[PDB]
């Protein structure tokens, strides 16, 4: 492989060549060529200094961002562009947010790996469909729950021990066992059930106040941040937010329409014959993602424009809802789809 081959050679190349707006919340990393995106991730961490305040291999650490990478399949929202993406915003909180006065470095350091592989080797499908469909993953993880996290945490494992790739084994036992219990809890946190039941622990947190000598405090923070970076295209303008939303659609419908295949009855929303787009995207909104970047803008106020940004991502939903229903005739000039 080539693309290792430069990694390895060309040399890391300095985070303010790739974008002199790479660094800013503005920024939109599904921009970037997908073919420059594995040197990204080592700019991102050498500007970071992460590579050499744990004195990480450099050929390890290529080798390990290329099987990360090989890692994610093609479905439409879950790829590695989604992983890459999430890891960006991960990188803009350190950036912005002085993420340091809050956590230790191999916390925020742990954040950054999950990141990147909190979703791998995700097929399209949710936990439900799992249990449904009868997968074997569902035969390994149902009884636990969380079944696509368990599975994604454990093909990370499955990476850090392949041959040559295990940018950790340097590491104290100690830390190295820190390092896959930060890894564990942070990809398990992006389960939406977790969240929730979380989420009054999140809310008497910044209530509080986030108290840093507090371990409780260090590792709900972690979590806060992992959602807040798994939403993030939510905090981008409109047309990401509307782009995400047709892959991330298209995807549901697609596990949709196996489950009709099978016989099962699917979920309204995974149902293209019974979803109703702006409600399902305004309640995911206002519900689930406004109350995230709300407790982010609480805990730093330096967050307040991603917060403000969804919710102007919101109400444009609830501006354009009545584009869902067709007044007049169609594009084509025909009632053939009667
Ligand atoms: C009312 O409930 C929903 C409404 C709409 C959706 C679709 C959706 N899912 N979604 C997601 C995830 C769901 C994230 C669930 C979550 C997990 C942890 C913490 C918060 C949310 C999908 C693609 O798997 N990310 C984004 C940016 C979106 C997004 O804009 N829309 C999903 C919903 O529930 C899962
Ligand atoms: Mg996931
Ligand atoms: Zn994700």
């Amino acid at each position: 492989d080539d693309e290792y081959t430069k990694l390895l050679h060309d040399g890391i190349q300095p985070v303010a060549a790739i974008d002199s707006n790479f660094a800013s919340f503005t920024y939109t990393p599904r921009s970037l060529p997908e073919d420059d995106t594995s040197m990204a991730i080592l700019s991102m961490l050498q500007d970071m200094n992460f590579i050499n305040n744990y004195k990480i291999d450099c050929p390890t650490l290529a080798r390990f961002c290329l099987m990360v990478k090989k890692g994610y399949r093609d479905p439409p929202y879950h790829n590695w562009m989604h992983a890459f993406s999430v890891s960006h915003f991960c990188y803009l909180l350190y950036k912005n947010l002085e993420l340091t006065n809050y956590l230790e470095d191999i916390e925020i350091f742990a954040l950054f790996i999950s990141c990147m592989c909190h979703d791998l080797d995700h097929r399209g499908t949710n936990n439900s469909f799992q249990v449904a469909s009868k997968s074997v993953l569902a035969a390994l993880y149902s009884s636990e729950g969380s079944v696509m996290e368990r599975h994604h945490f454990a093909q990370a494992i499955a990476i850090l021990n392949t041959h040559g790739c295990n940018i950790f084994d340097h590491f104290s036992r100690k830390d190295y066992q820190r390092m896959l219990d930060l890894m564990r809890d942070i990809i398990l946190a992006t389960d939406l059930a977790h969240h929730l039941r979380i989420f009054k622990d999140l809310q008497k947190m910044a209530e509080v106040g986030y108290d840093r000598n507090n371990k409780q405090h260090h590792r709900l923070l972690l979590c806060l941040l992992m959602t807040s970076c798994d939403l993030s295209d939510q905090t981008k303008g409109w047309k990401t937010t509307r782009k995400i939303a047709e892959l991330i659609y298209k995807e549901f419908f697609s596990q949709g329409d196996l489950e009709k295949a099978m016989g099962n009855r699917p979920m309204e929303m995974m149902d293209r014959e019974k979803a109703y787009i702006p409600e399902l995207q305004i309640s995911f909104m206002e519900h689930i993602a406004m109350p995230i970047y709300k407790l982010l803008q609480d805990l730093f106020p330096k967050a307040a424009e991603l917060y403000e940004r969804v919710a102007s991502n919101r109400e444009h939903w609830t501006k354009v809802s009545h584009k869902f229903t067709i007044r007049g005739l169609p594009s084509n000039n025909s009632l053939d789809f009667l």
